[PDB]
DNA sequence: TTCTCTGTTTTG
DNA sequence: CAAAACAGAGA
């Protein structure tokens, strides 16, 4: 059990590595950056960073296999959220 | 509806 | 292992 100690969070992790890196929650520092040109976003994940990046390009890299099914999507929730819904993998 | 936040899982 | 990715929730 890894229980974080501060305010009215006191959840617990699976891990204490994770602990540590949880309690950027708590503290206001958003060191990531968008690399797009003159967007002022900022980040505390790298994978928020990352998916960011797509409402820039416009990609749409989550391809749906099931046969026939044709959809796409640019954010891993959504392409979840639709196997979840359907059946698809 | 689009998208970000984050705890856990998967990948390398 | 650490980094990347997922899956879920929900702003
Ligand atoms: N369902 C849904 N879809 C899309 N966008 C949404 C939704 N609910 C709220 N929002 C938006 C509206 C706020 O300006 C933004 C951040 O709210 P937060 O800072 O409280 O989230
Ligand atoms: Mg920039
Ligand atoms: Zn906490
Ligand atoms: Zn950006
Ligand atoms: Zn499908």
């Amino acid at each position: 059990r890894n229980i974080c100690p501060i305010k009215g969070c006191g959840k617990n992790f699976f891990s204490h590595k994770y602990l540590v890196q949880h309690q950027r929650v708590h503290s206001d520092d958003r060191p990531l950056k968008c690399p797009w040109k003159g967007c002022k976003m900022t980040f505390k994940w790298a994978w928020s960073r990352t998916e960011h990046i797509r409402v820039h390009t416009g990609a749409r890299p989550y391809v749906c296999a099931e046969p026939d099914c044709g959809q796409t999507f640019r954010f891993v929730s959504d392409f979840s959220r639709h196997k979840r819904k359907t059946g698809h993998s």
